[PDB]
C-alpha cells in the first residue's frame, strides 16, 4: 500500500507559468508510477494562505490515476486565493490529517512538496513531519520504519531559500530528496528511488528510460539474430516470452540448421542457442508464383524457442502482444477488454503513429513512421506494384493480402524505411509509456539504403493471433 501526497504552493512568489510547469512536473509523474503497473492513493493540496484540498487519499477515485490527472489539470493557478501569505507548515498539516485514524502499519507514505521554501506565515513546518514520523510511529523502535515515510521538496523557481527545503526534506543515506524543479537529472533520479523496479520486472513493454541507460535498456525487447551459411543473414525479432523470440519466417530456410542460427539480446558478449524454429504453417514463399508473385511473404512470421530460458532484466524484457492479459493492463483497461477493444484502441482506422528498431552502425535508434490505416491505406498497398517482381502480379491484393500493415511514403509524413537487416524487427505502437508490438517487418517496396512510394509491409499480429495464441499457450502470457 502506498500513499503519495502532491503538495503544490500557489503563493505570490511562484507565478502563474511556473505554477503550471509544477503541475506537468506532477501530470508525469503520475503518469510514470501508473505506467509501471503502481495503484497508490493520492492526495493533491494547494497552498498559500491557506491550504485547498483537491484530493483526499480516502476517496475511492484517489487511486485511479486518470482521474487524478484530470483534477490537477483543472487547477488554475487563480483558483488559490489569498496569495499574500505562505503557510507551509498548514499544508503539511493538511497531509496530516489525511493519514490521521479517528493495517495502517503496511502503508508507505511519500510527501512531495513544491515550494520555494518562503514561508512567511504560521510556524516551523519541521514540526509537522515531526509529529507525522510520530503518528507512523517512525524512528522509535531501533524497527526505525523510515521505509514509511518519504519527504521529497521540489524548489520552484530562480529565488528559492535552499536551506529550508533541505530542512524538510528526508535525510536517508545514498539517496536525494531536495531537487531544484529545473533539474531533470535530479527528478529523474527521484523517481527511481520511489519505484521498485522488482514488482515490475514481469511487465511486459517497459523500458528503463533513465538517462544513463544503453540501447539495450532503450529497447529491452530487441534480438539481433545471426545465420551463417553462402552469405551471412541478419535479421531482427523480439522477446515474447522467457523462451520466444518472434521474427520472421523468409529470414530462414528449411536448409538452415539449429546449430548455424544464433541469438543475441541484452547487449551480452555471448549468442545464444536455439532448440528449434517455428514457421507459420501458412508460410510458403512459392505458393503464389503462378499468380505472378515471386516470393509471397504472406503469414511471414516464425517463433525461435531458445535452448536456455532468458530471465527478465532492464536490458532483456518482453513486448507486448496483441490481445493478451499483458496489453490490457498496460493499456490500463478493465480485465473485461475483449481482443476487439485492444484492436480498434491499438489500431484504429486511420493513420497510426508507430515505430520501429534499426541498427545504425553499432547503435539502436527509433524509427518513427506512421500505419496509414485509414482511407489513405488502399493508396499504401496499391504502392507495391512498383516492387521488384511485381510488376505483372494479376490481383496486387494477392500480394498484399489482409495480413499485412503499410507504412512509408510522404504522407501524413516523410516516413523512413526499413533496411536489410531490419526483417523480423517488431513494429511497436507506443501508448501509455508501454510498449506494445502490432506488427513484424516483413519486406518493402524499395530499396532506400527517396521515392513517394517507398513503402514497407508488415505482417499484422492481430492476423496471425490464432498461431500465437496456439504456439505460446504455455508461455503464461494469458491470450484473450
Ligand atoms: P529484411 O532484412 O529487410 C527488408 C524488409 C527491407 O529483408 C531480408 C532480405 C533480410
Ligand atoms: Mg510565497
Ligand atoms: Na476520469
Ligand atoms: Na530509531
Ligand atoms: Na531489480
Ligand atoms: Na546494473
Ligand atoms: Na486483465
Ligand atoms: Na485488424
Amino acid at each position: 500500500s502506498m500513499n503519495i501526497y502532491l503538495v503544490l504552493d500557489g503563493s505570490d512568489s511562484i507565478g502563474a507559468s511556473n505554477f503550471t510547469g509544477a503541475k506537468k512536473v506532477l501530470v508525469n509523474l503520475i503518469e510514470k508510477v501508473a505506467s509501471y503497473g503502481v495503484k497508490p492513493r493520492y492526495g493533491l493540496v494547494t497552498y498559500a494562505t491557506y491550504p485547498k484540498i483537491w484530493v483526499k487519499v480516502s476517496e475511492a477515485d484517489s487511486s485511479n490515476a486518470d482521474w487524478v490527472t484530470k483534477q490537477l489539470n483543472e487547477i488554475n493557478y487563480e483558483d488559490h486565493k489569498l496569495k499574500s501569505g505562505t503557510n507551509t507548515k498548514k499544508a503539511l498539516q493538511a497531509v496530516y490529517s489525511m493519514m490521521s485514524w479517528p493495517g495502517w502499519n503496511r502503508t508507505r507514505h511519500v510527501i512531495i512538496l513544491m515550494t520555494d521554501g518562503l514561508h512567511n506565515m504560521g510556524g516551523d513546518p519541521i514540526t509537522v513531519i515531526d509529529e507525522i514520523r510520530d503518528l507512523l510511529y517512525i524512528g522509535k523502535d531501533r524497527n526505525p520504519r523510515e521505509d514509511y515515510l518519504d519527504v521529497y521538496v521540489f524548489g520552484v523557481g530562480p529565488l528559492v531559500n535552499q536551506v529550508n527545503i533541505n530542512a524538510l526534506a528526508s535525510k536517508k543515506d545514498n539517496e536525494q530528496h531536495v531537487c531544484k524543479v529545473k533539474d531533470m537529472e535530479c527528478l529523474e533520479d527521484v523517481f527511481y528511488q520511489m519505484i521498485d523496479e522488482s514488482q515490475s520486472l514481469s511487465l511486459c513493454g517497459m523500458v528503463w528510460e533513465h538517462r544513463k541507460g544503453t540501447d539495450y535498456h532503450k529497447q529491452p525487447w530487441q534480438a539481433k539474430i545471426s545465420v551463417i551459411r553462402k552469405g551471412h543473414e541478419s535479421c531482427m525479432g523480439a522477446v515474447v516470452s522467457e523462451y520466444f523470440v518472434l521474427t520472421a519466417a523468409h529470414c530462414f530456410t528449411v536448409d538452415d540448421k539449429e546449430h548455424s542460427i544464433k541469438v543475441s539480446v541484452g547487449g551480452e558478449k555471448r549468442d545464444l542457442e536455439i532448440e528449434v524454429v517455428l514457421f507459420h504453417p501458412n508460410y510458403n514463399i512459392n505458393g503464389k508464383k503462378e499468380a505472378g508473385i515471386p516470393e509471397f511473404y504472406d503469414y511471414d512470421v516464425a517463433l525461435i524457442k531458445l535452448k536456455n530460458k532468458l530471465k527478465y532484466g532492464q536490458t532483456i524484457r518482453p513486448i507486448c502482444l496483441p490481445c493478451t492479459e499483458g496489453t490490457t493492463r498496460a493499456l490500463r483497461l478493465p480485465p473485461t477488454t475483449t481482443c476487439q477493444q485492444q484492436k480498434e484502441e491499438l489500431l484504429p482506422a486511420q493513420d497510426i503513429k508507430a515505430l520501429f528498431v534499426s541498427e545504425e552502425e553499432k547503435k539502436l535508434t527509433r524509427k518513427e513512421v506512421y500505419i496509414k490505416n485509414g482511407d489513405k491505406k488502399g493508396s499504401c498497398e496499391r504502392d507495391a506494384q512498383y516492387a521488384p517482381g511485381y510488376d505483372k502480379v494479376k490481383d496486387i491484393s494477392e500480394v498484399v493480402t489482409p495480413r499485412f500493415l503499410c507504412t512509408g511514403g510522404v504522407s501524413p509524413y516523410a516516413d523512413p524505411n526499413t533496411c536489410r537487416g531490419d526483417s523480423g524487427g517488431p513494429l511497436i505502437v507506443h501508448k501509455r509509456s508501454r510498449f506494445i508490438q502490432v506488427g513484424v517487418i516483413s519486406w518493402g517496396v524499395v530499396d532506400v539504403c527517396v521515392p513517394a512510394h517507398a513503402r514497407d509491409f508488415h505482417i499484422n499480429l492481430f492476423q496471425v493471433l490464432p498461431w500465437l495464441k496456439e504456439k505460446l499457450q504455455d508461455e503464461d502470457l494469458g491470450f484473450l
